[PDB]
């Protein structure tokens, strides 16, 4: 019952180690540790972070995000040709941390962030982690590693 946390990236200066991007309709740039998604207008651009090898199953996704528009979070199984909408996130000027249960009943090898309104709103992502356990049971190894010196 020990949860496995998989840190996908903290600060990004490029595509996460062991991942490719199998989305469309965006350009990517990296500054301030953020993966900066620039969707093109009219494309509903997505970044689909594709594991080179293996799959996650269930549990929960943790990440920081700011975004000028609504963002659709998905997981996908490449082999089964199956997508699952995890959540749609409202616009925010400031980074907000989300921890979201993945209720998909299949393994997933892809985690996607999509420009839902398709108007080209930018999206900024940092600190992407997967846990095998639930959102309520998530003990963030990222925030824990900031305050370890104190308590
Ligand atoms: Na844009």
């Amino acid at each position: 019952v020990r949860a496995t946390y998989t840190v996908i990236f903290k600060n990004a200066s490029g595509l996460p180690n062991g991942y490719d991007n199998w989305g469309w309709g965006c350009t990517l740039s990296y500054y301030g540790g953020a993966m900066i998604i620039n969707p093109q207008e009219g494309k509903y651009g997505a970044v689909s972070l594709k594991r080179n090898s293996g799959s996650f199953r269930g549990g929960s996704l943790r990440f920081d995000m700011k975004n000028e528009g609504k963002v659709k979070i998905l997981v996908e199984n490449s082999e089964a040709d199956e997508k699952f909408e995890v959540e749609t996130i409202s616009p925010s000027d400031e980074y907000v941390t989300y921890i979201l249960d993945v209720d998909f009943d299949l393994p997933f090898d892809r985690i996607a962030f999509q420009d839902a309104p398709g108007n080209g709103d930018r999206i900024w992502i940092k600190n992407l982690v997967h846990s095998t356990g639930s959102a309520d049971d998530f003990v963030d190894p990222i925030n824990l590693e900031h305050h370890h010196h104190h308590h």
